[PDB]
Formats: structure tokens, sequence, C-alpha cells
């Protein structure tokens, strides 16, 4: 059920999203900007391993379209995106290092959400 704080909290989420997409973080955020194009990358097993792809452009579309009803729903998608990276890639891959850095940005600011 919607709470009177959900709009406020979703603004905090949108602020985080905007930060994740900003130039500040581009050196490590860029792999997460758009859906993984598995064929283009030669990742022909990606969609056998990753059942629920997620990326920041999809999170942005969902936010713009008011698809997210609360902050928890938003956070679950951002975390899904990172988990897909941790699932698919060896843990020493540079994309995993990038994901961990971007997730640290996310988690520290998400934990400042007004309530
Ligand atoms: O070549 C390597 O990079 C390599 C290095 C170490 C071990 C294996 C390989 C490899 C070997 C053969 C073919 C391809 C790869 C490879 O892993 N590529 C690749 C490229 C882009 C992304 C990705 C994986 N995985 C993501 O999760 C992802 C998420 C967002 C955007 C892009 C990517
Ligand atoms: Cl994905
Ligand atoms: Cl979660």
């Amino acid at each position: 059920g919607s709470h009177m704080q959900d709009p406020e909290q979703l603004k905090h989420c949108n602020g985080i999203l905007k930060e994740l997409l900003s130039k500040k973080h581009a050196a490590y955020a860029w792999p997460f900007y758009k859906p993984v194009d598995a064929s283009a990358l030669g990742l022909h097993d990606y969609h056998d391993i990753i059942k629920h792809p997620m990326d920041l452009s999809t999170v942005k579309r969902k936010m713009e379209n008011r698809d997210y009803r609360d902050a928890q729903e938003f956070a679950a998608d951002v975390r899904l995106m990172f988990s897909n990276c941790y699932k698919y890639n060896p843990p020493d891959h540079d994309v995993v290092a990038m994901a961990r850095k971007l997730q640290d940005v996310f988690e520290f600011r998400y934990a400042k959400m007004p309530a």
C-alpha cells in the first residue's frame, strides 16, 4: 500500500539514479548504461545464465513511466543489475570491479534515504 512518503522517497531514488548516470561516475558506470548486447559482445550464454537482465536505462525508463511504486522496488532493480554482473563474470574481471565501485556509490547514498 502506498505511503505518504513514497513520492519523497522516489525523488531520493531518482536523485541516486541521476548520480549513477552522471559524468562523476562515468569511468566505472558506463558498462551499466544500456542493456547488455550479448550477441554483439560474443556472450552467447548470457541469456541462459541471466534470466532477468537489468541496466540503468531500463531503471530510468521505469522511473520516468512511474512504474516503481516505492523505493524498495527501485533498489531491487538496481541490485539485480549488479547481481547479474556478479553472476555472469569471473570475480576478477574489470567489469566486476566497476560494478562493485558503482554499487558502493549506490548503497551509501541509498542508505541516506529520508524517512
Ligand atoms: O574478453 C573478455 O572481456 C573476458 C575477460 C575475462 C574473462 C572472459 C572474457 C570474455 C571472453 C570471451 C568473450 C567475451 C568475454 C567477456 O567477458 N566480455 C564481456 C564484455 C562486456 C560485458 C561482459 C563481458 N560482462 C558483463 O556482465 C557486462 C555487463 C555490462 C556491459 C558489458 C558487459
Ligand atoms: Cl543485465
Ligand atoms: Cl533488495
